[PDB]
């Protein structure tokens, strides 16, 4: 990787997140989105590292913070769209062309930290809040099928999720300090799911039920010791981290114990690796992978991005290379892979983007 360009908005605030459409079509260039301040903008990539400016949303609230993007496509037309939310506690789906609001969802309107869909239903959307539940939406009936929670969900904010490789099961974490398992191929889900695309508020009189659950199939707190702020499946393991320079490699139970047969109670983890860096010990930092799972990229609070090839035998044989450029000192808040990983865009707290190029 080579840094080609940068850039900063105007509004001179964190970026908080950035995303790569990975669902952009062949023949049309690449497209990310970032969220920061009360906006959402769109930039091309071109070549001689151009990022060329499209079009922003602006939030009619000026105190609006946008927190999390994610992208989808409606699953009629094919067209992508854009999910944003964060602090009013608002998804809004945006048509990217136009940059229109379609429409919007609102839970018990408390922040919003992360969205991300399904992996294999582009109509699922995963929120995590400040009020301690994930949310799951059904994007095409405008139904929420399930909230996450209870005394036994968890007992701080919600800052991160990720479903699984088929989206069977969820795995969630937050300043509670706690990973938690939550199954979504359960006879109760799957049929909630099947009942939430069979409803149609104009041919009947019923509201939509949610489910409420309120019972993760597993939780530990033996990961991290402060507030875990990214997870994301590596298969049937877990990558973690939480603001202690560390992304663990972890499973639930004992080595030889297939996911599928953990049980609530369980009580062991076990530690296949661990990732360390420097100067990342502030809250709220994010990591990301490429589409494949081959590689893994995080940035730190001065600038400075590590990247892990995760392409080896076992999780901690990963091989790290680090990219740093001497105009880039802000903290790195998110990163983003092409779906090709040709390109890496990195945002920061000084509301700068940084391109980097393969
Ligand atoms: C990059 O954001 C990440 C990363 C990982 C997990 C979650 C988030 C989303 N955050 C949005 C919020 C935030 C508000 N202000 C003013 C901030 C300034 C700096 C950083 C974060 C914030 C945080 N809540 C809990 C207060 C969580």
């Amino acid at each position: 990787f080579k840094c080609v360009n940068s850039l900063k908005e105007d509004h001179n605030q964190p970026l908080f997140g950035v995303q790569f459409n990975w669902h952009s079509k062949e023949g049309d260039p690449l497209v990310f989105a970032t969220v920061g301040s009360n906006r959402v903008t769109l930039y091309e990539c071109h070549s001689q590292g151009e990022i060329r400016l499209l079009q922003s949303y602006v939030d009619a609230d000026a105190d609006e913070n946008f927190y999390t993007c994610a992208w989808t496509y409606d699953s009629n037309t094919s067209h992508p769209l854009l999910a944003v939310a964060g602090s009013r506690g608002i998804i809004r789906i945006i048509n990217p062309i136009t940059m229109q609001c379609i429409k919007h969802y609102v839970g018990h309107g408390n922040a919003i930290n992360e969205l991300k869909f399904h992996p294999r239903d582009p109509n699922l959307l995963l929120s995590v809040s400040k009020d301690h539940a994930l949310r799951l939406w059904n994007i095409q009936t405008d139904t929420l099928v399930a909230i996450f929670g209870g005394v036994e969900g968890h007992r701080d904010e919600v800052l991160s999720a990720d479903y699984d490789l088929l989206g069977e099961k969820i795995m969630s974490c937050g300043m509670d300090h706690s990973l938690k398992l939550w199954r979504i191929n359960s006879k109760r889900m799957m049929n909630a799911i099947k009942e939430s695309y069979d409803y149609n508020p104009n041919k009947t009189n019923r509201p939509f039920i949610s489910q409420k659950i309120h019972f993760p199939d597993f939780s530990t707190r033996d990961i991290h010791r402060n507030y875990v702020d990214c997870v994301r499946w590596l298969g049937d393991l877990i990558l973690s981290k939480s603001c202690e320079n560390a992304i663990v490699c972890w499973k639930p139970g004992k080595m030889e114990d297939d996911i599928d047969k953990i049980k609530p109670s369980e009580s062991n983890v076990t530690i296949l690796g661990r990732f360390d860096y420097s100067q990342c010990d502030i809250w709220y930092m994010r990591f990301s992978m490429d589409f494949w799972q081959k590689m893994l990229a995080l940035g730190n609070q001065v600038g400075k991005l590590y990247v892990w090839d995760l392409e080896v035998e076992d999780p901690h044989k990963a091989k790290c290379t680090t990219l740093t450029h001497h105009k880039c000192g802000a903290a790195i808040r998110q990163t983003s892979f092409s779906r090709d990983s040709s390109i890496l865009i990195a945002v920061c707290d000084d509301a700068s983007i940084w391109r980097w190029d393969r």
